[PDB]
């Protein structure tokens, strides 16, 4: 049953305090903190890992949904370890997302840091479009089992050792134009925001919209301008990102349909 399935997903999301020791502060913010820890795992061995910190009805919404993200298993979806719940010397909850340390960090930042001599080296054409077909399929993942991200960018696109690009963190210049209107949020939202990140992509990190204001984006997409085509980017790569911004919902691709157009073209490449 339903609720069966759920009462396990919670069984199998928490992770014993006990398992795991945090370490520095990797970065901190007003949504809270990212730590290095050190995860106990059931072979008896420690596992590097990275720690997310951030009423009842609030740390059990932050349960089921972490239960729900800890059952996505896919090579381009991050895998959540687990969750911790500590409380505050002020009784104050203190949730905690147990996930894989990534050494090459965001997407976003190693785009940039390309950019530097001391850096990553040049990427080539080949590789921002593997990064993009990697996206791709883990937002096709997603859909398919009918999960919204509603905050898709490069900069929530984690690297993995093996340079795989796995989606994670489930923004005006990101934001279709329909969710900026009716507040109304589909799939097709995502694909907007997934046409945006192949973009930051293709500009090795640009800001989406450069001479436009956070205020002016809306009357700006409502007279029907988008994304400029960035120097050196494909026409063709630069046609299925553009699909991404019709007007219309409706007209969007798929992610499905996007990721065979990108698998496509990547294997056109020499
Ligand atoms: C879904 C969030 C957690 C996903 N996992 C994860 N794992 C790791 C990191 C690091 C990080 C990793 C390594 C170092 C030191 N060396 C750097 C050079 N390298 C070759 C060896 C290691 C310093 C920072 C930063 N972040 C942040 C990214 C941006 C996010 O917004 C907030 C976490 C990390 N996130
Ligand atoms: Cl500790
Ligand atoms: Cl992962
Ligand atoms: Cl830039
Ligand atoms: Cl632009």
């Amino acid at each position: 049953s339903h609720m069966e399935e759920l009462q396990n997903k919670l069984e199998d999301v928490v992770i014993d305090r006990n398992l795991l020791i945090l370490g520095r502060i990797l970065g901190e913010g007003e949504f809270g903190s990212v730590m290095e820890g050190n995860l106990k795992q059931e072979d008896g061995t420690s596992l590097k890992v990275a720690v997310k910190t951030m009423s009842q009805r609030e740390i059990e919404e932050f349960l089921s949904e972490a239960a729900c993200m800890k059952d996505f298993s896919h090579p381009n979806v991050i895998r959540l370890l687990g969750v911790c719940i500590e409380m505050s010397s002020q009784g104050i909850p203190k949730p905690m997302v147990i996930l894989p340390f990534m050494k090459y960090g965001d997407l976003h930042t190693y785009l940039l840091y390309s950019r530097l001599e001391t850096g990553p080296r040049h990427i080539p054409l080949q590789t921002l479009l593997r990064f993009m077909v990697d996206i791709a399929l883990g937002m096709e993942y997603l859909s398919n089992r009918n999960f919204l991200h509603r905050d898709l960018a490069a900069r929530n696109c984690m690297l993995r050792d093996d340079m795989t690009v796995c989606v994670a963190d489930f923004p005006v210049k990101w934001i279709a134009i329909e969710s900026l209107a009716d507040r109304v949020y589909t799939s097709k939202s995502d694909v907007w925001a997934f046409g945006v990140t192949m973009w930051e992509i293709a500009t090795r990190g640009m800001t989406p919209y450069p001479g436009v204001q956070n205020h002016e984006m809306y009357d700006y997409l409502l007279h029907g301008h988008r994304l400029k085509q960035p120097e050196d980017c494909l026409d063709e790569l630069y046609e299925i990102m553009y699909s991404c911004w019709r007007t219309d919902p409706l007209d969007r691709p798929t992610f499905s349909v996007l990721r065979l157009q990108l698998e496509r073209l990547l294997e056109s490449l020499p």
